[PDB]
């Protein structure tokens, strides 16, 4: 690491004294023992401290404020990434390993709403980085081309259910690009996080939208992580969603290796996605227990479940509509997570029927 790289170091921390106002995870765990042991390192592919916490400097509102340069960095920074890791993901102890991947007896999985009723939509995402790149801080131009006529090339010769169409964005049509928005499949250009990550380089080149024909397989090509994949319907049929998802991501893997750590699960760009980096989710309307709160927030703990109301822009009827999520990633298999989202789900909805 180069003494002008260490030098802009040394002004970041200082900033984090001077930032008294500061909650991130950056600040809590970056103490003077920790920085002065990692601002010299740097991986074998080349990427230094800055690449990590120059985000979380930029941005002192950030929550996390770290992200990962390579697969390679979670390692070599571990001092500073592992306690982050302990206190995002509750009970994860630095020396805890996460599980193989594990998508267990899928058969087990069913409709948690058989009469529509209840569920309006039903989703399930992963992540995954490519073995062999670094991760969206360090990507080259060049890698970038190479990774999109990759992810192209394995979407394109995908059969069956999942047969669909690569839509890069470097010159995409404006037909397309409303089609997409209508869709709800376009993404755009990253948020002020990301930019100063360095996550949106080269714009937009190596960024891709790959869909299915049926519209129920969903993959973002260097969105955020180098690859987002999506299984989604309408209904509650989180079974046959996630059913879909297992076949998918084991196709992809099939011409592309995925960058997996024996301790932290899958690697990704954000320490809140390591682990399954699976998150379940429905589209549900709960209005009796959108009354008793207090009963949905003490279920919600029951099975370890993230609550968020409808995002929305007319959506003032419908506060007793919910978004609800799995919140566990790690110490848990991908079975596991899912099998707890759905117990959860079928749960809530027996309450609600008991109201």
């Amino acid at each position: 690491a180069d003494a002008a790289t260490i030098a802009k170091l040394e002004e970041g921390f200082k900033k984090l004294e001077a930032a008294t106002d500061c909650k991130s995870l950056l600040k809590k765990y970056l103490t003077k023992s920790v920085f002065d042991q990692l601002k010299g390192k740097k991986t074998s592919l080349g990427a230094t401290l800055l690449d990590v916490i120059q985000s979380g400097v930029e941005n002192l509102d950030s929550g996390v404020g770290v992200y990962a340069p390579d697969a390679e960095a979670y390692t070599l920074f571990a001092p500073l990434f592992d306690p982050i890791i302990e206190d995002y993901h509750k009970g994860f102890k630095q020396t805890d390993k996460h599980p193989n991947k594990d998508f267990g007896d899928v058969n087990q999985f069913v409709n948690v709403d058989p009469d529509g009723k209840f569920v309006i939509s039903t989703r399930v995402r992963c992540g995954r980085s490519m073995e062999g790149y670094p991760f969206n801080p360090c990507l080259t131009e060049a890698q970038y081309k190479e990774m999109e006529s990759k992810v192209s090339s394995t979407l394109s010769n995908l059969e069956g259910e999942l047969k669909g169409t690569y839509y890069p964005l470097t010159g995409m049509t404006k037909d397309v690009q409303q089609k997409l928005i209508d869709d709800h499949f376009l993404f755009k250009e990253g948020d002020r996080f990301l930019q100063a990550a360095n996550a949106c380089r080269y714009w937009p080149t190596g960024r891709g939208i790959y869909h299915n024909d049926n519209k129920t397989f969903l993959v973002w090509c260097d969105e955020e992580d180098h690859l987002r994949i999506i299984s989604m319907q309408m209904g509650g049929d989180l079974g046959q969603v996630y059913r879909r998802l297992v076949s998918a991501v084991n196709e992809i893997e099939k011409r592309v290796p995925f960058s997996h750590h024996d301790r932290l699960g899958f690697l990704t760009f954000c320490p809140t996605n390591l682990g399954t980096t699976v998150r379940a989710s429905v589209h549900i309307k709960l209005p009796k227990l959108a009354a008793n709160r207090e009963k949905l927030e003490e279920v919600a703990g029951k099975y370890s479940l993230q609550v968020r109301g409808t995002r929305g822009e007319h959506t003032e009827a419908e506060g007793g509509v919910y978004d609800i999520s799995n919140k566990r990633r790690m110490g848990l298999t991908e079975f596991q997570a899912v099998k707890e989202m759905q117990d959860g789900i079928l749960e809530l909805i027996k309450i609600e029927k008991e109201m």
